[PDB]
């Protein structure tokens, strides 16, 4: 089957990336950057420090700091009025997954005009968005790079998935100096995200060749780097190799896409308001065990990449073997055990799994279930 | 580590990738395409083929089947006289990399400037190119996804580089459909070339953990299809294999640069009129030999990548076995044994050596040399 691989035509990376995008902007046009981030990365002073490199340059900034996990319509508008009384002609994220999103909404209907509603599916909106630069933060989303834009209808209680090109950034940065800050809970968090990502994308049904490649990087170099990351946020050699890492994810997970794991994880955080992050991370052994069934050669793959001695095992062993090295690393940083602790409730799963369902992320996972295998597979989570 | 990965925002792939592209076409605005090819693709009807695509979508075109190997400024003004005619607002690139790099550079020129020589350099254009669509026809160059043009201009007998990132293409397409009609003798020489970006980059100072991940499927993909796609130009998925797999090696060198196979090749093909593929084929296995002394370990991970038993091995020895597979290989789909069967002249080392260092190519091979050593390393190649 024929495929499609979108990514940014510029991204930036290691450190001093920072620097170098924002000199980059001499001579773009650019006058005023509506800076879309979360509180943390203003208070800490990275928003400061995105706007003064900035300033040197000639170019003005707005700062939007409304942004919180699970971005929702309300803060898309509220982003579009400071973006409005200041004529922002140009936006730039700044933070993890919750900005970027914020962002990309912001910037398509700039150009657009109409409602984030209106955007929701496979390529709806007809012009380019207005143009974005996306500051990454964690090591672990990748949403500095896709052409993925989910927003949380707050009054509905609904994500729309705006899946276009048109979001697509200008520009991608990924300096580990700016991850450095990442406390243990984020960096861990954030890395399982990047692990579910290869791990969903290599057993994607769209998956391709250069997917495969990225997806298997991923794999191999967040097994060797993950746990120094969260014991030590201080390496930097560490941070870097996780924001490669998380980067190669993406570019695996953007064109190959997701399946279960975060068909699943979407829900529990867009009901229970949990991280993104920390909730792919419970999900992901208990999934991979469901999908071994139809593909346990590829997991065996993915532990190979991982550096697991499984070489020599059969397919189920090697699966097996994989998915309990999941466990192990996730245990080995602090991920919390299973739902419960997440503050799920049972009670809840029969509109989970419903909802799972019909997100679009399931229609790529490799083995298909009714809502009542997701139901019993969510009640295996807890 | 400060780095930058640069690729067009949408690449096409896989049999009927040529359809999707023209398809998503209809409704962008553009009504007047300028089509940029050989003599032999508007003759054997691959030109009419795009452009009757392009009518059901309500796009006219005007052709330009000028571009001779080894683009050339005469061209580009031909090209660009062309576009002034019929008001073209699209480009359209159409072959291997000669119709590539004359149609950046006309892109580039239509909305910047004037002269070519004005962009020679890197990120010189202030404004984005005309849009431009490369589709790919042959399995070895990457040019429809590099930021890189080239192009000769006779008066002062000198090859103008343009970096920029503006010539990178808004899409590229890689649909194998138009690769079959590939004699043995191009497949085996652009499918040589794309082995050579793999490893030049995967040696490559400047290679990073997304190169060497790109890379070493290239040379994986390349290992196991290649000889298949010679000794059987019809079976499509060798061809598939090698569209993906050229590609690759572009995401590679495109981003970590090459070495002196292409700093030596560079001089051969010019210098003596050559192909760029065979120059590139037959030079190969002699600089690895060369770089062998500084970069054992990482040949040996490309001998393991193309399905060599050579894990067991020490790094001086994988390497032996990894550049003597690269020798059969050659030989297997008739590479030329050696430069003295190019046609080259022993007595003009001396000067072939003296511009091959002088080649940007030149500044990432892992072992710097001199004028001696270049010129030995020549002859050992004849
Ligand atoms: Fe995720
Ligand atoms: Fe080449």
């Amino acid at each position: 089957a024929s495929s499609t691989f979108y990514i940014p035509f510029v991204n930036e990376m290691g450190e001093g990336s920072l620097e170098k995008a924002i000199k980059d902007l001499n001579g773009s046009g650019f006058k005023n950057a509506l800076i879309v981030s979360d509180a943390f990365m203003n208070k800490s002073g990275v928003v400061k420090q995105v706007a003064d490199l900035l300033k040197a340059q000639g170019i003005n900034s707005a700062v939007y700091d409304g942004v919180m996990p699970n971005p929702t319509v309300t803060a898309v508008l509220e982003g579009l009025k400071i973006l409005k009384d200041n004529n922002s002609d140009f936006v730039i994220s700044l933070g993890g997954g919750s900005p970027h999103d914020c962002a990309k909404a912001i910037a398509l209907v700039a150009t657009n005009g109409g409602e984030v509603k209106d955007y929701e599916g496979i390529d709806k909106s007809k012009k380019p968005a207005l143009p974005l630069m996306s500051i990454n933060t964690t090591a672990g989303t990748a949403s500095e790079m896709t052409r993925f834009c989910i927003i949380t209808d707050e009054v509905r209680h609904v994500k729309m998935a705006i899946v276009d090109r048109h979001v697509t950034p200008m520009v991608s940065v990924n300096d580990p100096l700016l991850m450095v800050g990442m406390p243990k809970g984020l960096t861990a968090a954030t890395g399982m995200d990047a692990l579910t990502h290869a791990f969903e994308a290599y057993s994607s049904t769209a998956a391709t060749p250069i997917t495969d490649a990225c997806a298997l990087k991923a794999a191999s170099m967040i097994a060797k780097n993950l746990k120094t990351a969260c014991d030590n946020g201080k390496d930097m050699p560490a941070r870097e190799a996780m924001a490669y890492a998380q980067f190669l994810a993406g570019m695996a997970f953007n064109n190959a896409s997701l399946g279960y794991v975060h068909a699943m994880a979407h829900q529990l955080g867009g009901y229970y308001n949990l991280p993104h992050g920390v909730c792919n991370a419970v999900l992901l052994p208990h999934v991979l065990a469901y999908n071994a069934s139809v593909v346990a050669g590829r997991l065996k793959d993915v532990g190979v990449a991982m550096g697991l001695d499984i070489a020599n095992l059969g397919d189920k062993e090697g699966a097996e073997a994989t998915i309990q090295a999941v466990r192990d690393l996730a245990a080995s940083i602090g991920i919390p055990a299973n739902l419960t602790e997440l503050g799920a409730k049972k009670e809840d799963v029969p509109l989970l799994a419903d909802h799972a369902l019909k997100d679009a992320c399931a229609l790529t996972n490799p083995r298909q279930g009714d809502q009542k295998e997701v139901e019993e597979l969510f009640l295996s989570a807890f």
